[PDB]
């Protein structure tokens, strides 16, 4: 429940890695962290694979 | 259940907004959303952010 309410919270701004892991495609420092670990998240133009 | 059988329908001609909603990447009238709420749903080219 966990790996999915963060996976909805980060959306598509991540990947998984199938490991239980997710990669950030934006710089996500301790402020960004501790975003995730909690209610809130919004990082809205970070693709470069796009 | 009815998230994912819905999710499973949709494929990727929506996207999920993280707060148990899915907002469709095509106008879908009436007769669209009639049919998601059923065994049916095609919509084949309906990308434009690709
Ligand atoms: C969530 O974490 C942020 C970052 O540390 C903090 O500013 C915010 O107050 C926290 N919200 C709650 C409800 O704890
Ligand atoms: C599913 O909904 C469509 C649209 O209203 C309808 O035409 C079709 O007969 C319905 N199918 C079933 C099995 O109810």
């Amino acid at each position: 429940n966990l790996y999915d309410k963060v996976r909805m919270q980060l959306r598509d701004n991540v990947k998984e890695l199938g490991n239980g892991c997710f990669e950030f495609y934006h710089k996500c420092d301790d402020e960004c962290m501790n975003s995730v670990k909690n209610g809130t998240y919004d990082y809205p133009k970070y693709e470069e694979e796009s």
